[PDB]
């Protein structure tokens, strides 16, 4: 099952890698979703969210 899409389940580890990742690839495709889900061993559905919010975060953040 996935997890709450408002809570954090990460660890500071974890995000770093997201958030690297993210850097680099704002929207993360089929594999590479794929990949990042085993990197936190949950569903591909919780790395979509990740993303989407961290995107939506981005963008409200950028000037």
């Amino acid at each position: 099952a996935s997890q709450r899409r408002i809570r954090t389940t990460f660890t500071s580890a974890q995000l770093k890698e997201l958030e690297r990742v993210f850097a680099e690839t704002h929207y993360p495709d089929i594999y590479t979703r794929e990949e990042l889900a085993l990197k936190i061993d949950l569903t591909e559905a919780r790395v979509q969210v990740w993303f989407q919010n961290r995107r939506a975060k981005f963008r409200k953040q950028e000037r």
